[PDB]
C-alpha cells in the first residue's frame, strides 16, 4: 500500500513458488454442504486454507470476538482475522503426476518444441499418452555386448527364413501332387487354373506374411543400434520388444514426466554453444529453425528461470471470492465455472492417487493421467486444444485465460470502462439562455451529486445538530436544502461528456447552475464538439472533487477554454445553422428600402444619413427604416476599416472620433457585437466570413474576449433568426410543374435516340455521347428555371445561400492510440537543423489549396529570405497566417520547416519542433501527449479510397495493387507486349539498365502530363497510378522519404473526403513506425531503437506491429495477442518500468503527461514574504 513503485517482474512460477503461495492444500472437490451451507473443510472455499466467512471469528466459533487477531483456532483450524483475506490467500493441488502448462506447449509457435527441437505434432504425441520417447540410453554396455545381439538377431532371422522356405515348399509340394491328381481325374481347365489360382495365392500369402516379420525383425535391430534420447516410438509393439529385449540398455516414458526428465538432463550452456556455432554453416532453412529455436534457448541461458517450471508438480488455487459462490436473491444459488474446473482437476488427480496406490495395468493409469493433463489445460485456457469444457446448456466454461483476457467478452469491458461513484445523466434540451462557460443542472441530481457537500453545510449552519439527521434531510428533499445547495454549487465546476467520445473536446467543464425539470440544458454552441443532436440524447455529468481535479476542469478542459479544433485549428464553437441565418439576414442589403439613403439635390438635402446610431434605431422602431437599407450614418464608438481608417486620421484613433460610411443599420448592429478595437467589416454575414473573422479574432484577442464574442453572435444570430421570416409551406417546396413537363421532350428525345440506335443509325459513339447531350440538356433546363422559378427572396434559398446546411473506424483509433499514446513533448528545444520542405503556395504566376494543413502553425528550420532582398521571416518563427502573406510578396516557392520526424529529442518530441498547439492557438506546452490527441485527431473521421485504404497504409502492408517506383534515374522505354506492358529505365550512368518486367494494362501509367516514351525520370518517381510498396521506398530513397511519402496518402484519402488534418498529427503516428531498424545480426536480435544503437538497416513495420514490440510487457498484453506476450515475458523474465501512461493507469499512478511530469508536480507554493505582511 505504498501507491509508488518502480519495476514490475515476471517470471515462470515453479512448484515451490507455487508451494510458498499456498495457504494449504485443497483435497478435496466439495464446495459447502448443503444443508448449513457453510464451507467444507479441506475443499474449496475451506476456512482453514482461505480464510473466514466473518471478521474475527473462527469456524466454530470458540474465538469469536473481536480480540484474538491472527490466533489459530486449535479446533477448526481457522485463524481470527479481517474476512478480506478470504480474497487474498491462495491454496494448491499437489499432482500426482506432472502436468505441462498449455500455454507453452501448445501456443504458437511452441516453446517446448522449439527448447527440446521437437515438432509441435510430435510433442503432442508424447505429452498426452500417443507414443513414448527414450528418455536414457546406455552407449558403453550396449556396444559391449553389440556382437551377441548382432548373432543372436541373426539366427533369429535366419530362423524365420528357414521356416518360411520350408513352409512354401509344403504346399507347392502338396499342390504339385493335389493339382496333378485332379488332372489325373477328368476334370475341366478352368477347374485346375482355379485351384492353381488358389494356390499361387496362399503361397503368396504365406511368403508375405514371413516377409513382414522379417521386416518387423529388421525394424527391431535398427531402431535399437541407432537408438538415441529423444527418439519416439508410436508403435507400441516395437516398443514393447524393446523392453522384453535389451531392456536394461534404455529408458522410455510418455506424458510430463518423460518432458520433466529431458530438461533434467539438458545442458542449456552446452547446446547453448553448439547452436551458436550452427547458425553459420547453413544458411537457409537450418540456420532459420536453428535462429527462431536459439532465442527460446538463449532467454532460458541469460535468466535464473530453470525450464523446470514449464511443468507443473503443483497447481494454485485462486481465492474463494475472486469465484464467489453466491446465494441468489430469490433462493436459487450461482458460482463461478472456476468451481468447476477445480473440481474436474483434484477429482481426477484423487482418483490416481487411488489407481496408483492399488496398483493398475498402464492403460488404466496412463489413461486418468491423460483426463488429469486434459483437466488443468481446460483450467488455464479451456478449448484452447480440442472441444472445450462444457456445461448446461452447451456454453464453454470461463477458463482463467478467459477471464484474465477477458475472453469471454471481459476484456473490452476492463476498456470498455469501469463505473464512478459521483456521476449521473439525464436527457438533453437546449440552453440558448446559457453563457458558454455554464451548463443547466436538474436540482435532484444536483442534489443527489452533491449529497455530502451539502450535508456538511446543512450541519454547520445548525439547521440540523447531528449528520444522521442531515442525511434524511436531504433525502426528504426538506425545504430548507435548496438555499444550502446554490452555496455549495457556487464555482463549483463539474464534467459533461457525451458517448462515443471521439476526441478530446467530446469532455468538458461548466459551471452549474440549478434548473427545473428532469433534463440538461446544454449551451448551443457546444453541439458540434459533442456532435449532440436533440433528438433526445443523453449526457453524463461527473464531478471532480479534489483540489488538483476541480482545477483542472476550470483550466484545462472549461469550455470556453477550448474553442478551436485540435486537429485543423479552425473554430469549432462558431455559430451554426440558426445564428447563420439570423446574421445572414440582419447584415443583407436590400434594395429600395424603407429609408433607403437618397443624396437629396437642389431642393432639399440628402435623406439617407443618420445623427448616431441610436437614431436609426428610433427610424427602424417607426416605419422609417428597414434594417437591410442601405443608408448612411456616422459612427463614433465603432473603428473603421483599415483602408478608410488612414485617410481620415493616420495619427489618432476614433474612441470618442467621429467618421462617416454607408451601411445598413444591421451591419452597424453586427459590428458592436465583436470587441470595439476589431475593424469594421461590412459586408454580408455569409457562413464563409463569419469563419474568417472569428479565426482574425482568436489570432489577435485573448480566450475570453473571443468567447464573449461568439456569446453574442449566438444572442444576436438567434433574435433575428425568428425575424427572419422564414417558414415552409405549399409555395416554397413546391417542386415546378414545368420541370416535370419539360423533361417529357428531354426523355422522348433520349429514347426517340434509342430508337435510331437500333435502326443503324447511331454511329455507335456520338449517340451514346448525344444522349448525354440531352440528359445534360434536362440539367440544364433546371438551371434555366431554378432561380427564375423562385422568388430570390425563398426561405429555402435564404437558408441555402446562407450556409447553415461507426465502431469500424473505432476500432482503428484504437490501435493509432495504442502505438502514439507514450508521445509527449519533453523539451522546449532539441536545437536540431534538420527539417523538412514544404511547397508553400507554389505555381503561381496561385495559393495552394493544401497549404492550411502543412505550412500553417510550422516553425522554420532555416530563415526564409528573397534574393535578391531582406530575410522575409527568421527561423524559428511561428509561421501565422499574417506571415504566409508577408512571405507571399518575396515570390517564395519553398519553405523548410521543423517537424517530429526530424526531431532528435532523446524522449518523446521537443515543443519548437512539434509548433502551435491547435487548440490554444500558442506553442504547445511541454508535456502536451500529442500522440493521443494525434490517434483521436485521425480517427474521429475515420467514421466520417477510404478506411481500407487508410488502415492499409498505418498497417504499412505491401499495397493492394502494386505500382513500380523508379529504381535510378534516366530516360524511359516503353513497350506494350500482349496484355502486359515492359518499362526499361536507360540511366544516365550510363550502366546497367532497369527492366520492369510485366504490368497488367489494367493498372495504367501515371501522370506528369501522362507520361510517354523518352521522359526523363527521378529515383523515386512512381511509373504508374496505384500505391506503391512503402517497404519499396524504403530500401530507395530511405527513412526521410518514407514518412513523406505515407503522409501524402494518408492526408490524401482525408482531402477526398473534405477532412482537415493538420500533418503533424499523421506525422506523429508515422514517426513511430520508423523507430526500429532491424539487426539480427554483431548483435543477437533485430528490431532494436535507434536511440538505443555492428550495421542494422532502417525498418517500417505497422502501428500493431509496432505497438506490441513496446518495452512495456503489461501495455502490449492489454492491447493484443495476450497470451501471447505473457509467455514470452514470462520466460524472458522481462521487468516493466512503469515508464509509460497506459501502465501507470491500470495501477492507479498518474499517468506522465500533462500535470503528472516530474518538473509540474513538485511545484512548491509559498507566499512572498512581501505579501504577507499585507
Ligand atoms: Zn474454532
Ligand atoms: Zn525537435
Amino acid at each position: 500500500d505504498v501507491n509508488f513503485f518502480d519495476e514490475l517482474r515476471i517470471g515462470l512460477a515453479t512448484a515451490d513458488d507455487i508451494r510458498n503461495w499456498s495457504y494449504g492444500e485443497v483435497k478435496k472437490p466439495e464446495t459447502i454442504n448443503y444443508r448449513t451451507l457453510k464451507p467444507e473443510k479441506d475443499g474449496l472455499f475451506c476456512e482453514k486454507i482461505f480464510g473466514p466467512t466473518r471478521d474475527w471469528e473462527c469456524y466454530c466459533g470458540k474465538y469469536k470476538r473481536v480480540r484474538f487477531k491472527g490466533i489459530i483456532c486449535e479446533r477448526c483450524g481457522v485463524e481470527v482475522t479481517r474476512a478480506k483475506v478470504r480474497r487474498e490467500r491462495m491454496g494448491h493441488i499437489e499432482l500426482a503426476a506432472p502436468v505441462t502448462h498449455i500455454w507453452y506447449f501448445k501456443g504458437v509457435p511452441s516453446r517446448l518444441g522449439y527448447l527440446l527441437d521437437l515438432a509441435p505434432k510430435d510433442l503432442e504425441k508424447i505429452i498426452y499418452f500417443a507414443a513414448y520417447v527414450i528418455t536414457s540410453v546406455d552407449d558403453e554396455m550396449r556396444h559391449n555386448e553389440l556382437s551377441t545381439l548382432e548373432a543372436e538377431m541373426a539366427v533369429e532371422k535366419k530362423a524365420v527364413e528357414d521356416q518360411r522356405d520350408a513352409d512354401l515348399e509344403a504346399r507347392a509340394q502338396k499342390l504339385e501332387a493335389d493339382l496333378a491328381e485332379l488332372e489325373a481325374e477328368g476334370a475341366k481347365s478352368d477347374v485346375r487354373r482355379k485351384v492353381r489360382d488358389s494356390g499361387e495365392r496362399e503361397m503368396r500369402q504365406l511368403r508375405d506374411r514371413a516377409q513382414r516379420e522379417l521386416d518387423r525383425l529388421d525394424e527391431i535391430w535398427n531402431t535399437f543400434t541407432k537408438l538415441a534420447p529423444k527418439q519416439l516410438i508410436v508403435d507400441e509393439v516395437l516398443y514393447r520388444e524393446l523392453q522384453d529385449r535389451y531392456g536394461e540398455y534404455f529408458t522410455g516414458a510418455m506424458g510430463a514426466e518423460s518432458i520433466k526428465k529431458l530438461i533434467e538432463n539438458f545442458d542449456i550452456d552446452a547446446e547453448a554453444e553448439s547452436l551458436r556455432e550452427v547458425i553459420r554453416s547453413g544458411k537457409g532453412q537450418k540456420k532459420l529453425r536453428a535462429l527462431k529455436r536459439l532465442k527460446v534457448v538463449a532467454a532460458f541461458q541469460q535468466s535464473g528461470n530453470s525450464p523446470m517450471g514449464m511443468v507443473l508438480d503443483a497447481v494454485p488455487v485462486i481465492p474463494p471470492e475472486l469465484r464467489p459462490m453466491v446465494q441468489l436473491d430469490g433462493g436459487r444459488f450461482a458460482t463461478s465455472d472456476l468451481n468447476d474446473l477445480y473440481r474436474r482437476v483434484i477429482n481426477r488427480n484423487n482418483r490416481l492417487k487411488r489407481l496408483i496406490d492399488l496398483g493398475a495395468p498402464e492403460i488404466i493409469v496412463n489413461n486418468e493421467k491423460r483426463m488429469l493433463q486434459e483437466s488443468v489445460d481446460a483450467l488455464f485456457d479451456n478449448g484452447r486444444r480440442g472441444r472445450p469444457v462444457t456445461g448446461p446448456g452447451n456454453r464453454p466454461l470461463k477458463s482463467l485465460s478467459d477471464l484474465l483476457k477477458g475472453k469471454q467478452g471481459r476484456f473490452r469491458q476492463n476498456l470498455l470502462g469501469k463505473r464512478v461513484d459521483y456521476s449521473g445523466r439525464s436527457v438533453i434540451v437546449v440552453g440558448p439562455q446559457l453563457k458558454l462557460h455554464q451548463c443547466g443542472l436538474p436540482k435532484l441530481m444536483a442534489l443527489e451529486l452533491f449529497k455530502p457537500f451539502v450535508m456538511k453545510r446543512l450541519v454547520d449552519l445548525n439547521h440540523a445538530q447531528n449528520i444522521k439527521s442531515a442525511k434524511r434531510m436531504v433525502e426528504r428533499q426538506r425545504p430548507q436544502v435548496w438555499d444550502v445547495l446554490e452555496e455549495v454549487i457556487a464555482e463549483h465546476p463539474v464534467l459533461l461528456n457525451r458517448a462515443p467520445t471521439l476526441h478530446r473536446l467530446g469532455i468538458q467543464a461548466f459551471e452549474p447552475q440549478l434548473v427545473e425539470g428532469k433534463a440538461i440544458q446544454l449551451h448551443p454552441l457546444v453541439c458540434e464538439a459533442f456532435n449532440a443532436d436533440f433528438d433526445g440524447d443523453q449526457m453524463a455529468v461527473h464531478l471532480p472533487l479534489s483540489a488538483e481535479a476541480q482545477a483542472e476542469a476550470r483550466i484545462l478542459m472549461l469550455s470556453s477554454n477550448n474553442i478551436l479544433s485540435p486537429a485543423s485549428g479552425k473554430p469549432l464553437a462558431m455559430p451554426r445553422l440558426d445564428m447563420v441565418t439570423g446574421l445572414y439576414y440582419l447584415t443583407t442589403l436590400v434594395e429600395g428600402a424603407t429609408g433607403e439613403y437618397q443624396a437629396a439635390t437642389k431642393d432639399a438635402p440628402e435623406q439617407g444619413v443618420y445623427s448616431s446610431p441610436a437614431e436609426a434605431i428610433m427610424a427602424m422602431d417607426r416605419g422609417a427604416l428597414s434594417v437591410r437599407a442601405k443608408i448612411k450614418v456616422r459612427l463614433t464608438e465603432l473603428r473603421p476599416p483599415t483602408d478608410l481608417e488612414a485617410q481620415l486620421f493616420e495619427n489618432g484613433w476614433k474612441p470618442g472620433d467621429a467618421w462617416t460610411a454607408e451601411t445598413t443599420l444591421g451591419r452597424v448592429m453586427f459590428n458592436e457585437l465583436l470587441p470595439k478595437s476589431y475593424p469594421f467589416v461590412n459586408e454580408q454575414m455569409h457562413k464563409k466570413v463569419q469563419a474568417r473573422i472569428i479565426n482574425d479574432l482568436a489570432e489577435r484577442f485573448p480566450m475570453i474576449v473571443v468567447a464573449q464574442t461568439v456569446d453574442k453572435l449566438k444572442d444576436a444570430g438567434f433574435y433575428w433568426a425568428t425575424r427572419s421570416g422564414v417558414t415552409v409551406s405549399m409555395a416554397d417546396v413546391l417542386v415546378p410543374p414545368q420541370k416535370q413537363e419539360i423533361l417529357e421532350r428531354h426523355e422522348a428525345e433520349a429514347d426517340a435516340i434509342e430508337r435510331k440506335y437500333q435502326r443503324g443509325a447511331l454511329n455507335h459513339t456520338e449517340r451514346n455521347e448525344s444522349l448525354v447531350k440531352i440528359w445534360q440538356d434536362a440539367t440544364e433546363e433546371v438551371g434555366k428555371a431554378l432561380e427564375e422559378f423562385y422568388p430570390a427572396d425563398n426561405p429555402i434559398i435564404t437558408i441555402v445561400k446562407s450556409g447553415a446546411t461507426t465502431a469500424d473506424s473505432g476500432y482503428l483509433t484504437r490501435r493509432l492510440v495504442d502505438v502514439s499514446q507514450d508521445v509527449i513533448v519533453r523539451e522546449h528545444d532539441c536545437e536540431t537543423e534538420r527539417g523538412i520542405n514544404v511547397t508553400l503556395a507554389e505555381r503561381g504566376p496561385i495559393r495552394d489549396a493544401h497549404v492550411e494543413t502543412s505550412a500553417f502553425a510550422r516553425t522554420l528550420a532555416t530563415d526564409a529570405v528573397d534574393a535578391n532582398g531582406n530575410v522575409i521571416i527568421e527561423r524559428g518563427h511561428d509561421l501565422g497566417d499574417p506571415a504566409i502573406d508577408a512571405l507571399l510578396a518575396a515570390g517564395i516557392t519553398t519553405v523548410k520547416v521543423r517537424s517530429v520526424l526530424t526531431c532528435t529529442s532523446a524522449t518523446g518530441v521537443c515543443a519548437m519542433c512539434y509548433g502551435r498547439s491547435m487548440a490554444t492557438g500558442k506553442l504547445v506546452d511541454i508535456g502536451e501527449a500529442v500522440g493521443i490527441v494525434a490517434a483521436q485527431s485521425i480517427g474521429e473521421p475515420g467514421t466520417q479510397g477510404g478506411l481500407p485504404r487508410v488502415q492499409e497504409l498505418f498497417e504499412a502492408r505491401v499495397p493492394r495493387n502494386k505500382a513500380p517506383i523508379a529504381d535510378v534515374a534516366g530516360r524511359v522505354r516503353l513497350e506494350e507486349s500482349d496484355k502486359f506492358f515492359k518499362i526499361t529505365i536507360v540511366p544516365d550512368d550510363g550502366g546497367e539498365e532497369v527492366v520492369y518486367d510485366k504490368l497488367s494494362k489494367r493498372q495504367r501509367l501515371r501522370v506528369i502530363g501522362v507520361l510517354s516514351d523518352g521522359d526523363h525520370v527521378e529515383v523515386g518517381d512512381q511509373l504508374m497510378e496505384g500505391a506503391a510498396d512503402p517497404h519499396e521506398v524504403l530500401r530507395v530513397q530511405g527513412p526521410r522519404e518514407v514518412q513523406i511519402h505515407l503522409v501524402k496518402e494518408v492526408q490524401e484519402v482525408y482531402r477526398a473526403q473534405g477532412v482537415s488534418i493538420h500533418d503533424k498529427h499523421i506525422e506523429v503516428i508515422v514517426r513511430q513506425m520508423l523507430r526500429r531498424v532491424t539487426i539480427i545480426d554483431f548483435l543477437p536480435g533485430s528490431l532494436t531503437e535507434r536511440a538505443e544503437f555492428a550495421a542494422g538497416r532502417p525498418v517500417l513495420m505497422g502501428i500493431t506491429k509496432a505497438s506490441l514490440a513496446t518495452d512495456s510487457w503489461l501495455s502490449a498484453a492489454s492491447f493484443q495477442e495476450t497470451t501471447r506476450v505473457l509467455t514470452d515475458a514470462a520466460i524472458n523474465c522481462r521487468s516493466d518500468k512503469l515508464n509509460g501512461l497506459k501502465e501507470n493507469v491500470i495501477i492507479g499512478k498518474l499517468i506522465p503527461a500533462g500535470t503528472g511530469i516530474s518538473r509540474y508536480r513538485n511545484i512548491q507554493v509559498q507566499p512572498t514574504e512581501e505579501a504577507r505582511a499585507a
